[PDB]
């Protein structure tokens, strides 16, 4: 399938070289797997996500995204326009306020609870999980994180936007997750991506136009918007029977563009999230 004129990111996704704007992908489209955007909400009812997005979870007095950034990020993973996987199953759960501030407490909690509740969706192709969130280092965010992952969900999670390292934030510090760095459409290192050993891999993060609440769309930045690049590819991957939940961070590092990122520092690995689709 070809899809014209996408947003950079998704052709990004699938090209072997920047700077094109046609996104191809298997018609498949992730259909059978599941995504869960751990986050500010998402707006179900935007015309982008089909009746395939739904609100299963919050921790606050509303399920609706009050925000957009919840909205944006599941519209990079699954809307019809701007998402990896176009077929996938999205589920929100709004650990996240609407100002997009979160206790540690209740992320944990959401974490444990995607954990459990894959069991009550069906998702036939596999189950991933996107998290666009983080602070300063705490092991038990970690473990909450390292727990989700062993459960049977790909877990992937943002690096933090400090241009710093990510040994000291989580989740993006819990080495059995994919962590995510940013890039901008020129290759390079976008200018606030975390970076560090703790990083698996790199997708597209700055200026990435998506769903926003209102039924609208919007261009914003950071590495909560290569996250859902990773994560929408992971479950497309996924229904394609090429990798599973435990082995699809590995996967996609494994089957990355490889040595074409500028501004990576010594020592952080130097891939970028790439689908290997020969239309
Ligand atoms: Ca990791």
């Amino acid at each position: 399938a070809a899809q014209t004129n996408a947003p950079w990111g998704l052709a990004r996704i699938s090209s072997t070289s920047p700077g094109t704007s046609t996104y191809y992908y298997d018609e498949s489209a992730g259909q059978g797997s599941c995504v869960y955007v751990i986050d500010t909400g998402i707006e179900a009812s935007h015309p982008e996500f089909e009746g395939r997005a739904q609100m299963v979870k919050t921790y606050y007095y509303s399920s609706r995204d009050g925000n957009g950034h919840g909205t944006h990020c599941a519209g990079t993973v699954g809307s019809r326009t701007y998402g990896v996987a176009k077929k996938t199953q999205l589920f929100g759960v709004k650990v996240l306020d609407d100002n997009g501030s979160g206790q540690y407490s209740t992320i944990i909690a959401g974490m444990d609870f995607v954990a459990s509740d894959k069991n009550n969706r069906n998702c036939p192709k596999g189950v991933v999980a996107s998290l666009s969130l983080g602070g300063g280092y705490s092991s038990s965010v970690n473990s909450a994180a390292a727990r989700l992952q062993s459960s049977g969900v790909m877990v992937a999670v943002a690096a933090g936007n400090n241009n710093a390292d990510a040994r000291n934030y989580s989740p993006a510090s819990e080495p059995s997750v994919c962590t995510v760095g940013a890039s901008d459409r020129y290759d390079r290192r976008s200018s606030f991506s975390n970076y560090g050993s703790v990083l698996d891999i790199f997708g597209p993060g700055t200026s990435i136009l998506s769903t926003w609440i209102g039924g609208s769309t919007r261009s914003i930045s950071g590495t909560s918007m290569a996250t859902p690049h990773v994560a929408g590819l992971a479950a497309y991957l996924m229904t394609l029977g090429k990798t599973t939940a435990a082995s699809a961070c590995r996967y996609i590092a494994d089957t990355a563009n490889k040595g074409d990122l500028s501004n990576i520092p010594f020592g952080t690995v130097n891939l970028l999230a790439y689908n290997n689709y020969q239309a």
